[PDB]
């Protein structure tokens, strides 16, 4: 009995499934992002192990060297699920300094799941200890990678980010930044 | 190993937890509701059997006699989550025929995680087949009724509505008004 499972699983139904394909386009149709070079396309999806973050990423704990800015949102996408509801979403476009040379423009989002198994270990202890729920980010991990990885649509278009709380988030992207295919 | 109970747990943590107590005082904020008689203000959640939906509830398949009729929204209610994104909750009010007598105002909405299960039943038959989903929308149920329960700032402020795609929402839901405490 894995809560994390229902979590993955609803985390891309309800949402990776269809804003992922779309990405880059949505973010071409903006000039400065058509014009940007060292502009990595693919969603960045953030993993901290203790799932708890509550703050804006620019300047947080995980960004001690003040690395990374906020440059800008990406032209929303309009989608309905219930076939009653209809929903915009849109992405944070972050910059990440590079030293003395161009800087990057990347994706950056925190798995929103988390926060249910984070909310779960401090209001109800006895359902999810904190061991207990370092075991449940793994199985989310896990579980979200075999989704992922099952979706032809969805290759090349993400990538995973695990961290610990102590790990510096700007020098974590510039290594993953310089690594993407682009 | 029930997917149901990640999205219970979320459905829970990530949305009613919130809006469950405050409901009352949202409608409230609308003289026209303060007025109105036979206004339940219990949040009444639909979960067909079936974990489908595609349009609005009036006159739909489950509105045969066209006994439903939308009113209006609730006042909003804002809550930030993540610490950093703020969003905007809010409810449809419905009106009820009851003959010719007054009719009532109530809340009414679909458990929106069952759409995952009904998703997933469609494009990964080989993770969900249509037997296995019958069993995980009664798991849901179990497991929400479970967690409500044990909250009692959500004590009478809900009611769980299940039903087949062939009964009339309109005669249900006039059933649990009548029963309802007001």
């Amino acid at each position: 009995k894995n809560v994390a499972d229902g979590l993955a699983w609803s985390y891309y139904f309800g949402y990776l499934k269809f804003v992922l394909p779309e990405l880059e386009k949505q973010i071409e149709k903006t000039s400065k992002f058509r014009s940007k070079e060292k502009f990595v396309k693919k969603m960045f999806i953030l993993i901290p192990s203790n799932c708890f973050w509550d703050d804006k990423i620019p300047g947080s704990d995980y960004d001690p060297q003040n690395r990374i800015t906020f440059e800008g949102n990406t032209e929303p996408l309009e989608k309905t699920r219930g076939g009653v509801f209809l929903r915009h979403y849109k992405h944070s476009v972050y910059e990440i300094k590079d030293g003395e040379n161009e800087p990057w423009f990347c994706i950056m989002e925190y798995a929103t799941p988390l926060l249910t198994l984070y909310d779960m270990s401090v209001a109800q202890p006895g359902e999810l200890s904190r061991e207990e729920r370092d075991a449940q980010v793994v199985v989310f991990l896990r579980k979200l990678q075999d989704i992922l990885e099952g979706d032809r649509a969805c290759q090349g278009k993400y990538e995973l980010v695990t961290f610990s709380p102590d790990r510096d988030l700007a020098d974590v992207m510039l290594r993953k930044l310089k690594d993407s295919e682009l």
